[PDB]
């Protein structure tokens, strides 16, 4: 038979395993020739498989890069301009490839040009909070200043776009061991922690979803009109370094004006965590100065799309997609997601090659500049939108497919719930004590439900990753899951060789999974999900899981509002409507379901197929959200405050959000009222998608 | 049998004579009693008529009428400030009517409040080439002063912009007997002539497709948040009011200042129309003075939807449309459409009766508040347009089913040429010399096509009806067809009697169709297309009329740039890219029209169902057109000068338009460039939802 057991059966760990190794050998830089090669291999070895098509999609799109003769670099400068420490030209290589070429030196990708020089001023994570500290409460002032930041918490994109707006004039990033070195792990070659000379690489752009800076809203193509540098999306006004801690600890240590103002602003160097500005006594004429000269370029990139053509609805698409490009050699990022998405073509292509096709289409997507800002997956939905808008039933994300080795992490749409729990009680779990139980078993025990006793934890969809065009955008079904760790504050901050020189394939195949069944779970999770959504002859998603978050999410923006009860009196804030909306939303979704499964008909079945696929998109608002016209969904955007976490009501979150400090307060919370009211009528329309057509 | 034949048969030009004699009793000014009263007795007889179900969709939106116990007026005022001429408070009603109640004055509605008094400036019709005549050539300026302009050739709302933008203090809009009384016909209650004391009502906004003007992108629903006053979409800044010819005489015979530049812009009036500004010699200390005391409320609209069920694709929506608010009596606008719409429900649900079913659902609709900016219909979509996106095939218009005798006028998407050839080859036609003759072979004869032997003409659809929600902002396939009159240059200007009190139900039993034959020679065009699209297995869209037209709005296009050759040297500004792509969806239609042809597979067939539907679709681009976000079709926008009249490629032209007058010439070409590139990259995508979709 060719079943979801006949292809899961297929997938091998010993191959996810020789295809990681051969993908993290050199760099595979986007724009790079070396990553234009793995394009081409991918492309061959996807026909080989057995692919219907495999063609590439390219694009000119703003990339940035260091000046090869010009390093980029930080000094603490005496008063007669004599740099006195310098930091670092770039990461030691690690053992056996100090002689690769090509490895792109620390930088974050999009900084202007520049070489301010001043005084520093401390912002422990640069979250809106912690400016909202040093500015309101400790009366720090930082126009003008150089700020030094912690990596962490949060997207470094939202900490540069905060240190601009308090008026910063540079920014340095960091890795503090607090966020990236584990008690009683070993830095590497010997553990997977970082060393004092690692750093962390990465973009600053805060695109909002628009994708090449300079194309918003259509494909940078051959004959794409660009926008000027001057009015292209996102990039960032001051120039902004990364360093590791060795340098960082010099930087630091000499730092005076104010105390921090507890212990959560403090890291784990032996240095005082002063905020600044500026040093103490001894050192109140040395300065800090930036040497910045990376230049952004117009560069071609390329995505590989592969299809294996549906037999009963081939416009029906259901894309599993992931990048390629890589900072160094993406041991982990992407590498050890696309080996995984390597591995499921092949099984498919082995049903294929028997006779078999899955009843959808399925698309098959290595995306290229992810790490750029998600570029080479955001232009080719620019190109494709109407198709995928019509057609697209769901997207699997399949970047790293590790992070840790703990549990599973699953971010996805409520419409997928019930297909990841059915999906993983019927896999193994690949955990030390959990052998002969279900991969539902042992994640459910290890990451419980905040909400549900015996249900495991999913989150929000966000964005950072490449699902955002089709999810936030497009409003197409969407999911990811990979495995983790069980680190809660460290969430959004990465694991600790993040976007280093040291993220290798050793790195994976010593210390983070070295009999890759973490991989081969990951892969039995993405591939079952994509044969489901493919071959199902009900579309495998239950709108009655909506219902309930959806009051769940009503629940929690009033309650936010609620913290201003005089104002919702002076203002008449109601949220009737959008509490009768999601009551409505209820009713007719369990309706729905009833039908569905009361319902020979091809006709009806579709028709229930399409109100299906449909839904998803009905979250959308052709207008957008406010000053972020990319993001479409009402339900769910990228918080505006960290592009990694979900927020839900996010047009209503925004309105609220530190309105106690707004100067009118009647025109925030008529805003405020604005958005319920977008918020009501699009629960009510989505809810009017799964009512009877006729 | 129960085909198009039984359908048409079953039509009759005595149902059409009642009903319409039963519209045009009372009037029916949205938001009155009196139209709520009829909204809930069509909503019966549908019922009756056997629609299975049929509801009223009501909107809370803004409107505008005049102060009953302040009424508007215009004088002119001497030196002391004697009212020594007033303006007429109402037109003298018609034989048998002088004692209607509830018969609204002339008035412009949605102009603000105001009483400016100032010196005339005679503007000719007010359009853009009117200004820049003025301005440009004769060094007239019009900033402070009162405009008056005659009606005719574009919309109102234009002539009121172009007016507001020149910077008038107020505007007085009149009919001239050059444009509104034909030679040789008698004034009504004798003929179908305008009376001098007649007058044109007409609303004066320029909403852009965003219908209620405090709502714009959400339904006027008991939730809505509502924008300010003075944040309203389209409202005008300066006073305005309509006036007959004998008022218009006492106002321009006493012009002087400059001559009429050329006999254009002299009317039929027995005055030199001197473009002033201000009096001659005698009567120079003399000023208009006008007196506008309208209010703008808040008021409740009903728009009756009625539903016919699809047997096999339920979820597939064509929808025929008209509107039932008036201005007074709405002998023609438009109860002469609603008549005809009327009685194409009774036959359809005769069939149903009879056990039938269209193959797809049909929906119904009598809109309200069309006279205040088409805002029932662009609400009711504002509220269901995810339903209409995901599902609506097309939308056929129903108005005045008459606005002359001569021949039929058609406006629709070119999906629909080959379906109205078709279709009209199997009418017979109504006009005198032709009987026994086909319609198509009466059409084609008086109204040729300009570019084709042996064709008629069909134009383009623009805006200025209820189809322009459903055609420029959702991109459903629409059409529109009436009977008209000979008059070329009269196109957009209305027939006489249009919006007075004089258009009556025996303006058009006496004088339009006393037989009621080109009311049934329209029911038949209306309800056969309707039958069509609901019935049809394939779709009756052909795509390769699409490619024909896109090459001549392109050769068009280009045509217009290349009265600029110098700058198209200079700024590298090429077609290339928009020629390509016709190129390509010429190619790709071909050959998806092969497959159509050559592919018992309903999954086919409605995959090639559904490419047809969204073929419509694909033209729409979800940033909108510059600065006008509710003009989202790239191929067709209302005219910017004109709304009334369709443009080809909108953003183009008006990129194009009076560019040899931006002061930055290297910025209005880069538009242009921009414009050319979305405009390429749309067709081609549209091409693309043609191709084999895997
Ligand atoms: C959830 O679904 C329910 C349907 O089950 C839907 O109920 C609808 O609610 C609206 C708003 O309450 C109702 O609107 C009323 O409609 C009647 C006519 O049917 C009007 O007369 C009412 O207006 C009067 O009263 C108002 C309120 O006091 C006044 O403001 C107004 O000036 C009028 O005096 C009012 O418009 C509608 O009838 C029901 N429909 C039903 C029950 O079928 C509800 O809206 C849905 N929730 C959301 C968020 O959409
Ligand atoms: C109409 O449909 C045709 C397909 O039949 C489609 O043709 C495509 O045109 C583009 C633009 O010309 C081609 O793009 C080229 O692709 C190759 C790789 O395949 C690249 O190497 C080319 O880039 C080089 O040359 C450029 C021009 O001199 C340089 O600017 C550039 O720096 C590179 O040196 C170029 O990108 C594409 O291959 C074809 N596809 C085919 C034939 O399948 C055409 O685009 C469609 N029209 C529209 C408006 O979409
Ligand atoms: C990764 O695997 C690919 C595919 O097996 C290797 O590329 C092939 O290598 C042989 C030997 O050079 C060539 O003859 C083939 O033409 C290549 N096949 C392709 C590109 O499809 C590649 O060598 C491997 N890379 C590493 C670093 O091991
Ligand atoms: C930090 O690097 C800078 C730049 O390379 C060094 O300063 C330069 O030193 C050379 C050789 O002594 C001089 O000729 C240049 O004029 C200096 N350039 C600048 C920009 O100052 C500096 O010596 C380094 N500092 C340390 C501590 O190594
Ligand atoms: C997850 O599996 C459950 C349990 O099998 C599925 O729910 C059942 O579906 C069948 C088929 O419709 C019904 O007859 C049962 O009553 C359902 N059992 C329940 C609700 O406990 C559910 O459909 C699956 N979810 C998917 C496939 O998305
Ligand atoms: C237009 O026709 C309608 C429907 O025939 C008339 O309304 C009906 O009139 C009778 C007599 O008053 C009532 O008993 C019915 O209840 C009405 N039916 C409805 C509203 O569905 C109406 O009188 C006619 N109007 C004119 C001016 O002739
Ligand atoms: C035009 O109408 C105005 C307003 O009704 C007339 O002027 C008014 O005349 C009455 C009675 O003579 C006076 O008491 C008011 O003071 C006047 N009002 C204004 C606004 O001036 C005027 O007589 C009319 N002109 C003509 C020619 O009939
Ligand atoms: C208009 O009618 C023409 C003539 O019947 C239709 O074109 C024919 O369609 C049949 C059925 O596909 C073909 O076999 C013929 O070859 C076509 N004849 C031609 C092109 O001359 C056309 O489809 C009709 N248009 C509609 C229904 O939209
Ligand atoms: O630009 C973006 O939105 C994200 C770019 C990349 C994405 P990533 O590949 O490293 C994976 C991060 C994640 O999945 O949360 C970044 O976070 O630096
Ligand atoms: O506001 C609008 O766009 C048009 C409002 C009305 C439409 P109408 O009913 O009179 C018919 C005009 C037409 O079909 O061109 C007007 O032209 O005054
Ligand atoms: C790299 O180094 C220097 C900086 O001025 C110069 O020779 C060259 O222009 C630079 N390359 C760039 C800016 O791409
Ligand atoms: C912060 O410092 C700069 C000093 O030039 C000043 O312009 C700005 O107003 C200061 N802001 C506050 C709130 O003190
Ligand atoms: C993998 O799992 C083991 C078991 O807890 C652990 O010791 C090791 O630290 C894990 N590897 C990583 C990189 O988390
Ligand atoms: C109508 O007439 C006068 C104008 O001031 C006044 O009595 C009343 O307020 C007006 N009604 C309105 C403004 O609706
Ligand atoms: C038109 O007239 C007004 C007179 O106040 C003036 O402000 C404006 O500049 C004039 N425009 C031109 C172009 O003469
Ligand atoms: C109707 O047709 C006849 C024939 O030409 C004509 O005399 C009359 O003027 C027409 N009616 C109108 C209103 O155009
Ligand atoms: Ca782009
Ligand atoms: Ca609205
Ligand atoms: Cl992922
Ligand atoms: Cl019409
Ligand atoms: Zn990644
Ligand atoms: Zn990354
Ligand atoms: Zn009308
Ligand atoms: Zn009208």
């Amino acid at each position: 038979k060719h079943n979801m057991k006949a292809f899961l059966d297929e997938l091998k760990a010993e191959n996810i395993k020789k295809f990681l190794y051969n993908f993290t050998q050199i760099p595979h830089l986007a724009g790079t020739e070396q990553n234009f090669q793995l394009a081409k291999q991918i492309q061959s070895q996807w026909k080989e498989f057995g692919l219907d098509s495999v063609e590439l999609a390219h694009y000119d799109v703003l990339l940035s890069y260091p000046n090869k003769t010009h390093p980029n670099y930080i000094s603490i400068i005496n008063e007669d301009g004599n740099e006195i420490f310098n930091t670092s030209l770039f990461e030691p290589p690690p053992p056996g490839y100090e002689n690769v070429s090509d490895i792109v030196p620390p930088f974050s990708a999009f900084s202007p040009q520049g070489m301010p020089e001043g005084d520093l001023v401390y912002v422990n994570y640069a979250r809106t909070e912690d400016f909202f500290k040093l500015e309101r409460d400790m009366k720090i002032n930082c126009s003008g200043k150089i700020v030094i930041a912690r990596y962490g918490k949060v997207f470094r994109g939202n900490k540069v776009k905060n240190a601009q707006l308090a008026g910063a004039k540079g920014v340095i990033l960091y890795s503090d061991p607090a966020d990236y070195f584990a008690p009683g792990v070993k830095s590497y070659p010997d553990g997977w922690n970082l060393p004092g000379g690692g750093v962390q690489r990465g973009n600053i752009l805060n695109l909002n979803g628009a994708g090449d800076p300079l194309t918003p809203g259509y494909p940078a193509n051959e004959y794409a009109y660009r926008r000027g540098i001057a009015e292209a999306v996102g990039l960032p006004s001051i120039p902004v370094h990364p360093i590791g801690y060795y340098d960082a600890q010099k930087l630091l240590e000499k730092m005076g004006g104010s105390a921090p103002p507890d212990s959560s602003w403090r890291g784990s160097l032996k240095v005082p965590y002063n905020v600044g500005p500026g040093f103490t006594g001894n050192f109140s004429t040395q300065k800090v100065k930036m040497h910045i000269h990376s230049t952004n370029e117009v560069t071609r990139i390329y995505n590989v799309i592969g299809t294996l053509r549906g037999a009963v609805e081939p416009d029906r698409y259901v894309i599993l997609g992931g990048h390629r490009d890589s900072w160094v050699f993406g041991g982990i990022d992407p590498q050890s997601g696309a080996a995984v998405v390597h591995e499921i073509v092949r099984s498919f292509g082995t049903l294929k090659k028997e006779g078999w096709r899955p009843r959808r289409t399925i698309l098959f997507a290595s995306w290229d500049a992810e790490e750029f800002g998600l570029l080479g997956s955001t232009e080719w939905a620019e190109e494709n939108s109407r198709l995928l808008q019509e057609r697209g039933v769901a997207y699997i994300n399949a970047d790293s497919s590790i992070e840790g080795n703990y549990t599973l992490r699953v971010d996805c749409t409520p419409l997928m719930y019930s297909l990841v729990h059915n999906l993983t009680k019927e896999l193994k779990s690949p955990d030390e004590g959990f052998e002969g139980k279900s991969l539902y078993e042992s994640w459910t025990k290890k990451s419980p439900s905040p909400e549900f006793s015996g249900m495991p934890r999913i989150s929000k969809l966000g964005s950072g990753n490449d699902f955002e065009v089709f999810f936030q955008r497009l409003g197409i079904a969407s999911g990811r899951a990979r495995y983790t760790k069980n680190w809660e504050t460290n969430k959004f901050s990465g694991y600790p060789l993040y976007h280093s020189v040291y993220e290798t394939y050793e790195l994976v195949e010593k210390f983070y999974d070295p009999m890759f069944k973490y991989h081969l779970t990951v892969a039995q999770v993405r591939g079952g999900m994509v044969f489901e959504l493919a071959n199902s002859i009900v579309l495998p998603f239950d709108c009655r899981d909506y219902a309930v978050v959806l009051r769940k999410y009503a629940d929690k923006i009033y309650s936010i509002s609620m913290k201003h009860p005089q104002e919702m009196k002076t203002y008449s804030v109601s949220f009737d409507s959008l509490f009768s909306a999601v009551k409505n939303f209820t009713e007719i979704a369990s309706k729905f379901s009833e039908r569905l499964q009361d319902f020979s008909n091809p006709i009806v079945l579709r028709m229930m197929n399409d109100q299906l696929m449909f839904l998803e998109r009905a979250f959308i608002d052709p207008l957008g959200l406010p000053d972020r016209p990319f993001y479409r969904h009402v339900i769910y955007a990228p918080s505006s405050h960290n592009k990694y976490a979900g927020e839900s009501f996010p047009g209503i979150y925004d309105a609220l959000f530190d309105i106690e400090s707004k100067v009118d307060p009647s025109k925030a919370w008529g805003e405020v009222k604005r958005q319920i009211y977008v918020a009501a009528f699009t629960v009510q329309a989505a809810a009017e998608t799964l009512s009877e057509v006729a």
